[PDB]
């Protein structure tokens, strides 16, 4: 990885102790980019809802896992599921639960540095995983990217900036994640949003993570080209706000 500092240094050690897990999966990769673009041509707001009890910047809650992605299951393109431990109270258990108890596709949310945690996500049940351009350099992006289509899976590069895009693009991402989330205050900064979105190409489905909470804001972005939108908080906060999103 990266020279990092703060919280993302110390996951970053934790991913790379992080021992591969017991576990096999149950059906055939479906994928969560293909999903996204038969939503988009039958006009269906894709909507991907992310599991998560914690997060860094404060959330607290408690849900069950595998009632939060019934719930959500007729409703969305995909689920994000954290399996990141410290700062997100997640763990694999929470995947392997939720990728065999629903059919929709999965992307597995965590901080990936090394093949084992893509082969977990394969074992556990996922279709797709996050690769974050801010935490691993351009070659280890390449081999990663690589190790994960070879797998069958097409991963989601995320971007914060337009240097990360730079490298998604040069490294042939075909599918980006745009978040708005600062990792070092860990505050929404949207200020390069829209200069972001614009700026990539035609091949490439985008998905936009943000701290969205209101149908207008999905619908301003889908004006700018964006293809699918991850939900997290406020979904993990009133689930029931998934009708206002894909009503
Ligand atoms: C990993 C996987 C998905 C993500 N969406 N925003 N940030 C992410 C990091």
């Amino acid at each position: 990885p990266r020279y990092l500092k703060g919280w993302l240094e110390d996951v970053v050690q934790r991913s790379q102790r992080r021992p591969s897990v017991r576990a096999s999966r149950q059906r055939p990769i479906i994928s969560l980019k293909e999903r996204i673009l038969e939503f988009n041509k039958r006009n269906i707001t894709a909507i991907m809802a992310v599991y998560k009890r914690k997060s860094p910047s404060g959330l607290d809650v408690e849900r069950d896992p595998i009632e939060y992605a019934k719930f959500m299951e007729r409703g969305v393109v995909g689920l994000a599921i954290l399996t990141e431990e410290k700062y997100f109270n997640g763990s694999y258990e929470d995947l392997r639960k939720i990728a065999s108890s629903v059919s929709v596709p999965i992307l597995m949310w965590d901080i990936i540095v090394k093949e084992s945690q893509i082969d977990d996500a394969y074992n556990l049940g996922a279709d797709t995983v996050g690769l974050i351009v801010k935490i691993l350099t351009e070659r280890e992006l390449e081999s990663l990217l690589e190790y994960a289509r070879s797998l069958g899976m097409e991963p989601a590069i995320v971007i914060h900036d337009e240097n990360d895009l730079d490298i998604a693009l040069r490294i042939g991402a075909r599918f980006i994640i745009i978040t708005s989330h600062d990792l070092e205050t860990l505050e929404i900064n949207n200020e390069n949003q829209r200069k972001l979105i614009s700026m990539i190409p035609s091949n490439v489905v985008k998905v936009v993570a943000s701290g969205i909470s209101e149908r207008n804001e999905i619908e301003e972005l889908y004006k700018l080209g964006v293809n699918a939108f991850e939900i997290g908080t406020s979904l993990m906060r009133n689930p029931e706000k998934i009708k206002e999103f894909i009503q």
